[PDB]
C-alpha cells in the first residue's frame, strides 16, 4: 500500500478552538474520518501515488463517478488548480472524496503558493459548510508535481492552523505515508504552535 512495510508509526494531536489538527504516518485510503481529500489531476484521471491508491481501493466506480462530475459540474474542463469537487468513496471507509488539484511545482511560480492554500481552504469550507465533521489531507503537490516539501508543508499547516482558529470544522488529520514527511509536518507543526 501507500506505507512501505516497516515504516516508523508515530501520531501527534492538538487542539485548535474545539478543532482537533492531527498529523499520523498512514494509508489515508484507509482512514475512517468523514472524508479524505484526493490530490488529483486536472483530468480526474487517476494516476499515481496517492491518486492511483484512491482509486484502487474506491473501486471502478470512482473514476466513472468523476467522469460523469467533470461532463455535468466542470462541462468538461479539468478541474482547476486550487478547486475542488466532492464525490462517494464508495468501497472507501471514508464516505466522501474532496478531489483537489495541487499546482505542479513551478508552473506558474507567482501564483502557486496561493493556489496551493486555496486546495486546503476549499476543502476545509466545504467540510463546513456540509458539517462533515473529520477530514483527512495527503501531502498536496509533492513528490520527486515535485513542490519542495518543506514549503508546502508550511502552506498546509498555517492554512489549516488559521482556518481552525476562525471556524468551526471538527478534525482535521494530516496522513502521510513518508515517515520523512511526518518528520517534517510534525516539528514544523510545533514551531508553529509556539507561535500561537
Amino acid at each position: 500500500g501507500l506505507v512501505p512495510r516497516g515504516s516508523h508509526m508515530a501520531s501527534m494531536k492538538h487542539n485548535i478552538n474545539d478543532n482537533t489538527l492531527e498529523i499520523v504516518v498512514g494509508d489515508i485510503t484507509k482512514e475512517t474520518t468523514n472524508v479524505i481529500v484526493n490530490a488529483a489531476a486536472g483530468s480526474l484521471l487517476g494516476g499515481g501515488g496517492v491518486d492511483g491508491a484512491i482509486h484502487h481501493a474506491a473501486g471502478p466506480e470512482l473514476l466513472k463517478a468523476c467522469q460523469e462530475m467533470r461532463n455535468n459540474e466542470l462541462n468538461g474542463e479539468e478541474l482547476p488548480t486550487g478547486e475542488v469537487i466532492i464525490t462517494s468513496g464508495f468501497q472507501l471507509p471514508s464516505r466522501f472524496i474532496i478531489h483537489t488539484v495541487g499546482p505542479i511545482w513551478n508552473q506558474t511560480p507567482d501564483l502557486q503558493e496561493e493556489l496551493l492554500a486555496n486546495c486546503y481552504r476549499n476543502a476545509l469550507e466545504l467540510v463546513k459548510v456540509k458539517k462533515l465533521s473529520s477530514i483527512s489531507f495527503p501531502s498536496i503537490s509533492t513528490g520527486v508535481y515535485g513542490y519542495p516539501i518543506h514549503e508546502a508543508a508550511a502552506i498546509a499547516l498555517q492554512t489549516i492552523i488559521q482556518f481552525l482558529q476562525e471556524n468551526d470544522v471538527g478534525l482535521v488529520k494530516v496522513v502521510l505515508f513518508s515517515e520523512r514527511d511526518y518528520s517534517i509536518y510534525q516539528e514544523k507543526l510545533k514551531y508553529l504552535i509556539e507561535k500561537i
